[PDB]
């Protein structure tokens, strides 16, 4: 019996869903339930992107599966350069300011080679040219070393068809494209599997075929990238049990709970709820809203998307020479970080040793820097940019701020609570109510009530014994989200879902 | 050491060059010199055409070579319809008036299939369709049963590229097209990749792989093979064979341009060890024209086979004239009909049988009706076997304005049938000595034709003597005489090359 967490891919910078799937895999491994990540998209770098987080046997990519490259690792290094010069007698001309080379057979231009690294150890692509220097084919290499896909071009280097190979060079898939809105769109897929040919019109049908090949009685699927995975599961038999996992607000308009359309990404799942054994959400609050909206037609369960490590590091080493306020938030409009500048503008009068450090990045940085300069707050408000590790930043933090008009469950806030940093947040869906108990580990403020925000922040600055009480509540709150609590939640859920299904 | 006879392919109906090549192969095996026909064009029906003439071990096709399907025989039958329904669960809808099918997966139209046989044991081709019914790919099957080439289509079913497979389905060649001509050829050979701009370069590459020190090449289909040989090294010995007149107009020996099919050869004479022609008469013309730049050698393009049928069983009942000639303008066959219109008043039981086919059928047959000669002149059409037709043949007629070495003439002479021919190039002078085995007549002199034909009919003792000369002329062009000429030529060509 295998648990499959179905997403799309892994990027160089992991998304929220990608992290959620990897975290869930690590819990199932600790727990001792077999689990694997399932990836759908063709990604010839996926093995590189996965290397720092999961083992080869921890995932199945759909294209790797039909290419007979599932569980395959990196080949011995190959020096294409010596092969082309010593064995093939080609002339290699380096392209300056690149890891590229033009390949000639005497005066005849044959190929343009791109290497990923400047040591020329990772071949990326090789373009082929005809007698008129038309680019007719592109060979795309997997980071593991094998030729993954040849792309046949027409007209102005438009994609016509693609052939996907196993590591030995046998064709295992073919895709044919027609252009729509200036982009290639799949019109046909052929697959060589089980000594047969199979035919599909699109990647959703191919996806559905792939799910059916994985499944054995006892297995359980999680639909984690629902924009892609729900249409797939919708083309599979109800005998295959699947749980829909929501990673964001379920509706376009959070203030019209009953009547807002569902988010476009969840539309295919919500329009076929009877397909799904349950929905998982991150917060009790979202659970109650979704259950109400779908009239309890299937079970809805809240399971946090991550867990807290108990901290051994120095915690709360404060001094009264600096009052340090923190925000861990993308510099995006929804976070309303300008309001935190306005708060410090008002507060500095009453203690001028105040500092606000804002950890994140995005489009709003220019506007935030202007306001800082405008208010003369350059020795008080810092845009700290992105910091992968925040652990030293939490030790002297007095208080976290959230001024967002919308939220999701925050692993960032969970980590700052594990470090004993209390928080004052607008009362907005979803996540703040999950991680904040009024007067226990922080305060919830009426959305956009800057005056109430000021009064509450000032109250905690004026009452360090209240700060210390809230800090102890922050440690206690974080400990409810332990590795062991999450395991127990996951174990019980999987047990009950399978019993009901069978 | 191998002898290679390089043509292009084998049609349904073998051409002159194709028969010449197979005939020459037979001779070489008989004398104990290894010989193989070499073919160039992709032809997934080639094994079917070769079947009744040569074994698979007697030829190398260039596409077969790189597809690892040379010396490969027909695959054991395999039921496509039992695969598509029982193993694949597809649905087939027959198309009216065809050996075709539409393959559907449930309601989904996937493929258009096309067989040869009504036993549907020989797949021809399968068209693949996308979700919008666009024809994306055509699969072309070898008559031997393996999938040979997939063609990828774009736009208005235009050829973008083609993939050639070995029988196990490995890609061995790729071709890329712009508008449709080849701009690129990839071949997977000897554990690497070779690149060419066109099929002439692919041709030269193929020749270089075939050649081992001591082999000899013959260039038989020169319009294709000369340009190929022109891109191969001089260390590879090749002889050009001319199977026809070398110039567009035979009356301008000095000034006439070379035939288009022979240009690339004559414009690179030093590449060739020699030229072979069928007649001494042609040899002397070509030698003169090229200022003896390279040897020219006359070797007949066939031989007189041993007689296994009765000969010269004549009867006063009927005087049987024959013509063994394509029904073409150059054979000027109406002249023989005219000859009969004139003779029939002197020889009431004369008959003329004309064996052949071509454009002139209707004109000739109407001329017979016009002269009331339906009891006297027969358009016999094409006969595979003419052995029974010669036994009662009094004489053969050639009234052509132009000829080549005639296998037909050699056959009828081997049957003791003397011949009255116009004295035109080339072939008659080779095979006819006047007053020995027949008479040579001034071209288009129909009065002189009438005079000699009537003379031989009026004097049966003359016909008997010209018959004994016919058997003797045929004996001179025996298989063994032809063997000895080829044997010495090959040995002498190779001797001088090394």
């Amino acid at each position: 019996s295998m648990n499959y967490f179905v997403g799309n891919s892994l990027g160089v910078n992991l998304t929220g869903i990608e992290k959620a799937i990897i975290n869930r895999l690590n819990l199932f491994k600790e727990m001792g339930r077999p689990a694997q990540c399932v990836f759908l998209s063709w990604n010839r770098y996926l093995y590189r992107n996965a290397q720092n987080y999961i083992t080869s046997s921890d995932y199945i990519n759909m294209y790797d599966f039909f290419q007979e490259a599932t569980y395959l690792e990196r080949n011995e290094p190959f020096d294409w350069l010596s092969y082309w010069t010593d064995e093939c007698h080609y002339t290699l001309k380096h392209v300056e300011n690149s890891h590229d080379f033009r390949i000639y057979d005497q005066e005849r231009f044959l190929m343009y080679a791109h290497f990923q690294d400047p040591k020329y150890r990772i071949l990326d692509y090789v373009n082929h040219f005809d007698s008129q220097r038309r680019k007719v084919k592109r060979d795309f290499y997997d980071v593991r070393g094998f030729l993954s896909c040849s792309r046949i071009l027409v007209d102005k280097q438009q994609t016509l068809c693609e052939f996907f190979y196993n590591p030995e060079g046998d064709t295992k898939l073919e895709k044919y494209f027609s252009y729509k809105d200036g982009k290639p769109e799949v019109q046909k897929i052929i697959v060589y599997y089980a000594n047969k040919q199979y035919f599909f019109n699109n990647e959703t049908e191919l996806g559905a075929f792939f799910i059916k090949q994985l499944y054995q009685h006892g297995d359980l699927f999680f639909s984690d990238r629902n924009v892609y995975t729900a249409p797939i599961f919708n083309l599979t038999p109800e005998s295959i049990p699947v749980v829909a996992v929501l990673h964001s607000t379920h509706i376009k308009n959070i203030d019209a709970l009953d009547s807002s359309p569902f988010k476009n990404v969840y539309k295919a799942m919500f329009e076929n709820l009877s397909r799904y054994r349950a929905i998982i959400v991150s917060t009790e609050q979202q659970k109650l809203d979704v259950e109400k909206r779908i009239n309890h037609t299937i079970p809805v369960v809240n399971i946090p998307v991550g867990y807290s490590e108990t901290i051994d590091t120095p915690v709360q080493t404060l001094d009264q020479r600096s009052v340090k306020l923190i925000s861990v938030a993308r510099y995006s409009p929804e976070k309303q970080l300008h309001q935190q500048i306005e708060l410090i503008k008002r507060l500095v009068s009453y203690v001028p040793k105040i500092e606000l450090h804002m950890y994140g990045f995005g489009s709003e940085s220019k506007k935030l820097n202007e306001l800082i300069q405008k208010y003369g707050l350059e020795n008080h408000v810092y845009l700290r940019g992105f910091l992968s590790n925040l652990d030293q930043e939490y030790s002297d933090a007095y208080l976290s701020l959230i001024t967002s008009n919308m939220e999701g469950f925050s692993l960032a806030l969970l980590e700052s609570l594990a470090h004993g940093v209390p928080v004052i947040s607008y009362d907005i869906k979803y996540g703040p109510n999950e991680l904040i108990t009024s007067d226990f580990n922080g305060y919830l403020i009426t959305k956009n009530d800057e005056d109430a925000l000021f009064d509450k922040v000032k109250y905690v600055i004026d009452h360090p014994e209240v700060q210390q009480r809230l800090s102890k509540g922050s440690l206690a709150k974080a400990q409810q989200y332990s590795k062991a609590s999450l395991i127990k939640q996951w174990d019980q859920f999987v047990r009950l879902i399978l019993e009901h299904h069978h």
